[PDB]
Order: structure tokens, then sequence, then C-alpha cells
């Protein structure tokens, strides 16, 4: 409907103009006192703060530029930061703030305290049919509106979608998102969820969004994801067969869906056929979605996460608490210019 195409194209106005002119350096380090190490990788981590003088709580991730350099993440960081100060939906988790130092590059997101999907998944052991469908309507949208700005997001799995005050996702983690008009080489996400033609090492397009989203309507539907093995080349071998099998609980309208979305051949797959999107939209398995209500987040979520306030850290796990040193000299500067 015109709707929903004068909806993208502001999308596309209002992205482009903070593309085009980013912002930086708006806050730094001493304005934050730290509280907790909540996740650690191997270049960054990310750790909740509050602002001093305002009280709020916020997500800040740090990056040490030297690893970064190190592990050939510069025009990675140098993405994830130009496209999360420009986008706007209600999935996805808002920039608030970003600068750099000289060891470090921050970006301070806002702090959804419910936790990542991955653990209330493993706690219940796997979700309803509808509760996966509330959960993947969210990523259609979010899709959607990527995709309509040329961007690839590359990192789909239960680890980056957060689960907010009201039930609902919030995605993080846009460190492998990129602006894409054609098609796009980078070996990259996790061995779970790669398409066959990233595995392949052939130029791919945005449909290895929709691959991923079929391997986590699986994953949240099961509790395991399809093409599981013990070592990375063997899960490769698995996905590029492309063999599936569904459990007996699937029904008849999930397993269709999935067979069209972990299709090998990238051009039969849907969400990259004519029709686009719409194909899934409005595919039987999701006949009972209130499109717009989800978008509106007018739909009672199927749980809330249990936690006491905003600044409660329970539903994210226990790491070493390390220093965030900043050195008196100044660190890859010619690299990070543009953060
Ligand atoms: O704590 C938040 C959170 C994030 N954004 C808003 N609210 C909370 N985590 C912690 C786990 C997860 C995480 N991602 C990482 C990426 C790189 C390195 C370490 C990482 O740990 C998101």
């Amino acid at each position: 409907q015109e709707s929903v195409k004068e909806f993208l194209a502001k999308a596309k106005e209002e992205f482009l103009k903070k593309w085009e002119s980013p912002s930086q350096n708006t806050a730094q380090l001493d304005h934050f006192d730290r509280i907790k190490t909540l996740g650690t990788g191997s270049f960054g981590r990310v750790m909740l703060v509050k602002h001093k003088e305002t009280g709020n709580h916020y997500a800040m991730k740090i990056l040490d530029k030297q690893k970064v350099v190190k592990l050939k993440q510069i025009e990675h960081t140098l993405n994830e930061k130009r496209i999360l100060q420009a986008v706007n939906f209600p999935f996805l988790v808002k920039l608030e703030f970003s600068f750099k130092d000289n060891s470090n590059l921050y970006m301070v997101m806002e702090y959804v305290p419910g936790g990542e999907m991955f653990s209330h998944l493993r706690r219940i052991g796997r979700f309803s049919e509808p509760h996966a469908r509330f959960y993947a309507a969210q990523i259609v949208l979010t899709f959607e509106y990527l995709h309509s700005l040329d961007l690839i997001y590359r990192d789909l799995k239960p680890e980056n979608l957060l689960i907010d005050q009201q039930g609902y996702i919030q995605v993080t983690d846009f460190g492998f998102a990129k602006r894409v008009k054609g098609r796009t080489w980078t070996l990259c996400g996790t061995p779970e969820y790669l398409a066959p033609e990233i595995i392949l090492s052939k130029g791919y397009n945005k449909a290895v969004d929709w691959w991923a989203l079929g391997v986590l309507i699986y994953e949240m539907a099961a509790g395991y994801p399809p093409f599981f093995a013990d070592q990375p080349i063997q899960i490769y071998e698995k996905i590029v067969s492309g063999k599936v099998r569904f459990p007996s609980h699937f029904s008849s309208d999930l397993k269709d869906l999935l067979r069209n979305l972990l299709q090998v051949d990238l051009t039969k797959r849907f969400g990259n056929l004519k029709n686009g999107v719409n194909d899934i939209k409005n595919h039987k398995w999701f006949a009972t979605t209130d499109w717009i209500a989800i978008y509106q987040r007018k739909v009672e979520a199927p749980f809330i996460p249990k936690f006491k306030g905003p600044g409660d850290t329970s539903n994210f796990d226990d790491y070493e608490e390390e220093e965030i040193r900043v050195s008196i000299n100044e660190k890859c500067g010619k690299e990070f210019t543009e953060f």
C-alpha cells in the first residue's frame, strides 16, 4: 500500500541526512561511572555505566583501537558507528553518544535490562510457535527497514536480540552491518547462521539476512539450530548440502516457510524474489500476525523479563573486571579519523 511506500521513503530520507553528516564526539569517559562488565570479546567489551549528572544508565561498548587494527576490523567499526548514529526504528537499540580517546573507541547505547533472547531460550528449552512468531515478525519488519536503506545486517543470532521492559526485541551489535548496493564479499558472521554463498566465497547480497532468519526461527521453535556440528567445517558441509530435518512437533506451515528461507539457491529464496518481503509477510505461518499492531507495540508480549529497575544486571552474566586504561600517547589516529 502507498502508506508503506511513503513510510519507507521518509525513513530513507531521514537516514541519508544523518549518513551524509555523522555526529561525532558527543561525550567523554569521565562523564560516566563504571558499574559492571556485561560482555567481553576479542577486541571489545560492553559495560553498564551511569551518567554522573543525569543518573541515567547506559550500555557502553569499548573497542581497543590497536586490537581492531590487528583483527582487520577498521572498516567494520567505522560502518557500525556511522550506521547506528543514522538509523531509527522501534526494534533497534538506540545510540546516545559516541567518542574516542588515545586508546579506545566508545559507543554509548540505551541499556536494555531484560537480557539476551539466547538466555531465555535456553532457560525454557524452546518457544511455542506463537511466541517464536511474535519475535520473528519484529525481525521481518526490521530487515524490511534496513534493506530499504541498502543496509545488510549480517550478524543475526539469539545473543544479539535483547528483550526490553515490554517484552519486545531490540537488535544490538552492528559490527558487521554495511551499506551495500549490489554485492559484497567479506567472510563474516557466526558459523551456524552463515548462508551457503558466504561459505563458498561468492559475491553475496541481502538474501543472506533472510537465510539467517530461517536459522533463527528454526532455533527458537526447536531449541537448537538446524545445521549443528562439533567443528565449523562440519557445520559448513551441512549448510551447503542444505539437507534439513524438522521435528515432528513443527506445524506444516512452519516447515513450508523454513524450506523457502533455507533455500540453498539464493535466486529461489524467500525475501529475494520479485515480491520481496511480501512473500514472507503473506505466508500462511504469519496469517495471525497484525503487522501494524506489532510495529505500534500494541500486542501484549508472551513474557516480560524479571528485573528490579533500569540498573539491574541479573539477566546478564559474570566476567572478570578489567581496567579501562587510556594511554598517554595517541594510538592509530589516522585509521580512526572519521570516528
Ligand atoms: O549488555 C549488553 C547490552 C548491549 N546493548 C544494550 N543493552 C545491553 N550486552 C552484553 C552482552 C552483549 C554483548 N555484545 C558484545 C559485543 C562485543 C563485545 C561484547 C559484547 O557483549 C550485549
